[PDB]
């Protein structure tokens, strides 16, 4: 059976209990924590690509008011469909399963200024999603897992000083 488990789920959950925030910049910023997963139940002999995208969680944006995240207006039109291709792609099942798959190099941006970046809307909540694409497959079989522990609000600057302190503490 295919299983894709979140790595460092305890670390993610400590950010999630505060409401997680990820910085977006013109030139793009790496995530902390980094999304890493463990995989079992691929065909070790088959080749696959790993893709990462970010699904908009809500029909509204968010605002940080009096130390609280609250609904903060109607959402901006959906960010243009960005997919990050994991740099080990394509590769054998055995490769993806032997060690944690890390998306450490993906950069989150609020400006389409080129280079494997993901465009997000400030003050919107996203849920990371990983796709496993079977290579050479005439049925183009894809599998998709979502990681609710990894949900965050995209920000141009940290709102919650407690998130700022956690990012410093563990990073
Ligand atoms: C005690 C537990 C909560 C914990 C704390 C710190 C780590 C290490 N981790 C931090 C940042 C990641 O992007 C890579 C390494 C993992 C787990």
């Amino acid at each position: 059976e295919l299983r894709v488990g979140l790595e460092e789920s305890e670390l993610w959950l400590r950010f999630k209990e505060l409401t997680n925030e990820m910085i977006v910049t013109k030139n793009g910023r790496r995530m902390f924590p980094v999304l890493k997963v463990n995989v079992s139940g691929l065909d070790p002999n088959a080749m696959y690509s790993f893709l990462l995208d970010f699904v908009a969680a809500d029909n509204h944006r968010w605002k940080y008011v009096n130390g609280e995240w609250v609904p903060g207006g109607k959402p901006e039109p959906q960010a243009p469909s960005c997919v990050y291709i994991h740099p080990d792609s394509p590769n054998f099942g055995a490769h993806w399963m032997k060690a944690p798959v890390s998306f450490s190099k993906v950069k989150l941006t609020n400006k389409l200024n080129g280079g494997g970046q993901i465009m997000l809307n400030s003050l919107h909540k996203y849920e990371p999603r990983i796709h496993i694409v079977r290579v050479g497959d005439p049925q183009r079989m894809i599998t998709s897992h979502c990681f609710p522990e990894t949900q965050f609000i995209a920000v141009t600057a940290y709102q919650n000083e407690e998130i700022t302190a956690l990012k410093i503490k563990y990073n």
